[PDB]
């Protein structure tokens, strides 16, 4: 009981997955710890920051480029001066996705510190958006009103008394069918935004913390024909007073509830399933149908990582706004971006966000270098992300097949990949079980693969039900070679249920 | 009309204030930019990162350390493995706030990459304690109904007071009305509490890149409901908190009567403060305001966060502003100097008796990163140095450069109304320019721009880098690093007498450029 300032808790759930390591040292695929003799131990990094080191740990160019940064006295601290890098940054943005998607749309950048950050940038835009149509819907009604009234003030038009019961609350002359219209329709403008979201995935402050953040409604993203009905059923309406010729009738207009679409191109929270032409066929309807944008999110996957730079290219998601942030800082600094196509881009948002890091000169400096490199040699990079990934997968799927009674399927493209693991919550092994039903079991099996194989792996999915296999661009056949080793171990070992090989005691 | 990618709005904006420049290079308080033959033109800093770099830009030993810490291929991506430096850096801010307050309290560290970050994590921790407490009150209501339902199926009566669910007044319809009651209480978002806070004020859109607009709040419904309370009128705040007390009902048992009667239900998440108000012009909290935050605190059993992300460690002439100006917070942020001047770290302190584990187990792949943890324990080695010398320094240089505009306000009331802030966290308050007679004057006032076009002059005629704070720009920020000189103090003196001389002029030509 002696004291502890942080992470007594996380260090001892660690410790009994067999995952208390400290790696003291990093380069490339490499991360290194010390035995009781204080060697170093080379671990294999396959979580590779949940995909940030497309570049690997501390890449010499990056690592030079940042000391480089320094010495010249970069300017980090400008804020409220030009600082033209933000537009340089954007530019190769913009002629990237030019390419990738082969549409010739310009989009605005805004920089945060955070994938949440740029994720919640789009949120205020959005939001903005909306408010924008009701703006114009409430101006219409209003005009609409005053037509209605001039009319039913004179000869010219009959109010149809049928047409009231959609008002509902006692008044039949006009002054007061008017004030309900404007007292039920001030209540819906009250109503707080909706956002759209598929299951699996959280999008900075959407998803006990319901209480602190926008509704959201999360959509079944393996089921696109039940999301209709789902969004069917948010539909909400304001009211107004139609002149029809020599008639005026109380109608319904539809209300602007939903702010945005949030969708991943490949969902970390899912085990790194990537959106099926389906679903985005869906939300193409969906952002056609409600007017609000379909907000891309790419901040978790890491640029160039599913062998375009944009997943979204890759599965033909075509977004209104889009985030970033894995892999721009160089798996050393902290930035990220949003991307909010030019037409739709209200200026005001330019001097809206207010943060103290964000649009750093050291983090730009870092992103402009990440970009020439990601796009050096005509896109060399790109084809090898795609010819490292099928390697990979090829190897998870030959251990897939002779080991199908434990690992169900491989998910995901690139180097963007996951095994999924059957359940164990049935288990022979008591140790086994007792970790399957509280939903660590991929943390116990990663423990197993540091432990007697020393590589580095971390789950992914709902109650650790997936490994992630994320490292970078330079992961050598020989590296894929032991890890198929170490998976053949960790599949045998739990076919056999060997409880005490696999749960520390 | 070219295409532009990113600042079209902001460029021309910065023009029209007379800031329209590009800095190129910085070290110490000084940032350059280039002449029209490309040379290098000096400027000196009083915004300095908006007061993160106490060390000024770049300093040596942090730029030292930053390239032995990359030399050394620190690991800055080690997700779900020990990390230690966070439980040393934890263990030093714990020392220090010992130090600083006399108080032996321990505190959790949660690391994040914002200032913004770090209050959130204060938000969520906050939500989880009011959750435990509802949990608690609930547990004794289900109890409190289970008595009352058996005494009525026995010996008892339910007295007339069914008024506040009043039907049929059978003991399972009373009950079933009472549940209804009580989980729409329930489900209510919880309301924040802020002391004038610039989080609250940036999350509900008041406070922008390039405005301070009270009035306007267009995010209020994408965050938790926030009540904001006045800082300058703390005689006031008892009545506005009393107004948001909210009751769930229950059952009571008195010998043979059962009356429906009202328990308080927790509301109120938490309080936020700032010991300095930037959003306000640098006003720090006075003793009477410190008293009623306590006496709040203690009467609605949620933490007082006190947020000092926007201060910069140091930068008071303490270590922790809450120590100085004697405010006993639960939870503490900070995030500005810790990254010293080069990278992104921020961090809530949680008082470890109130601390809930399961926070600290993942938010952010960035968040804890090896090489922002490096360099903020080099941050907190200089900031300790010598027993505390840099602190005394900064008292020093504060006091100097107090006096200074103590001195301008003094020769200038006319168009200064006052000096707020304390160490090297200063501002000058502007008297409002709405009824200028300089016609150029009148409309950038109109627009809320007068800070902005006095610190446009202050850059082209005296080369001095000033931005201002609060709404209608009304202040202007001085928060140089502890090294600024005695002549940099006198060149700032000389550019605000004419700035402050030009305004008295109405002097429109020369202050706003056509
Ligand atoms: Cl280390
Ligand atoms: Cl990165
Ligand atoms: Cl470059
Ligand atoms: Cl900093």
């Amino acid at each position: 009981g002696e004291p502890v300032y942080a992470d007594a808790v996380l260090n001892g759930w660690l410790t009994s997955m067999g995952l208390g390591v400290e790696y003291v040292r990093a380069e490339g695929n490499t991360v290194y710890y010390l035995d009781d003799e204080g060697r170093e131990v080379p671990v294999l990094d396959h979580a590779c920051g949940f995909g940030s080191l497309i570049f690997g740990h501390n890449h010499p160019e990056i690592i030079a480029h940042a000391k480089a940064a320094l010495d010249a006295g970069t300017v980090v601290h400008a804020q409220l001066s030009r600082q033209p890098r933000a537009n340089q940054i954007s530019r190769i943005l913009n002629d990237i996705m030019r390419r990738e998607t082969g549409r010739d749309d310009r989009y605005n950048a805004i920089f945060a510190n955070s994938g949440a950050e740029a994720n919640e940038i789009c949120m205020k835009h959005a939001e903005l958006e909306r408010q924008e149509r009701i703006t114009a819907l409430f101006a219409e009604i209003d005009a609409e009103l005053d037509t209605a009234r001039e009319a039913l003030t004179t000869g010219t038009a009959t109010l149809d008394t049928a047409s009231l019961p959609l008002v509902g609350g006692g008044a039949g002359d006009v002054d007061g069918v008017i004030a309900d219209i404007h007292r039920h329709n001030d209540e819906r403008r009250a109503e707080r935004p909706l956002f759209l979201t598929l299951d699996g995935s959280f999008h900075g402050k959407l998803v006990p913390f319901t209480a602190l953040s926008s509704p959201a409604r999360f959509l079944p993203a393996d089921e696109p024909e039940l999301i209709g009905k789902i969004v069917e059923d948010e539909r909400r309406s304001v009211l107004t007073l139609s002149l029809d010729k020599d008639t005026v009738r109380v109608v319904e207009r539809d209300f602007p509830v939903v702010a945005a679409i949030f969708v991943e191109p490949v969902r970390g929270g899912s085990g790194m399933k990537t959106v099926t032409p389906e679903l985005a066929e869906e939300l193409h309807r969906l952002r056609d149908t409600l007017g609000c944008p379909l907000v891309v999110d790419e901040v978790q996957t890491g640029i160039g990582r599913t062998g375009a730079f944009f997943g979204s290219a890759l599965l033909g998601i075509r977004g209104d706004y889009y985030t970033l942030a894995k892999a721009i800082g160089g798996g050393i600094v902290k930035n990220s971006v949003a991307l909010i196509r030019q037409d739709r881009f209200l200026p005001a948002m330019e001097v809206i966000h207010s943060s103290t890091f964000a649009k750093d000169g050291l983090s730009a400096s870092i992103a402009l270098k990440v970009l020439e490199m990601v796009e050096a040699d005509g896109g060399r990079v790109y084809q090898r992300v795609r010819e490292r990934g099928q390697r990979l997968e090829a190897m998870l799927e030959s251990v897939r097949a002779d080991h199908s009674d434990v690992v169900s399927a491989v998910w995901g493209t690139g180097l963007m990949l996951a095994l999924e693991l059957r359940d164990q919550s049935n288990a022979t092994s008591q140790a086994i079980r007792e970790k399957a039903a509280h939903g660590f079991l991929g943390y116990v099996l990663a423990g197993f693969l540091l432990r007697e194989h020393h590589i580095r792996v971390l789950p992914a999915g709902p109650r650790s039900g997936f490994l992630r296999f994320s490292p970078s661009l330079y992961i050598t056949d020989e590296e894929i070679d032991r890890t198929e080793t170490a998976l053949r171990s960790l599949f045998t070992a739990l076919r056999d249920q060997d409880g005490d090989r696999l749960v520390l005691s």
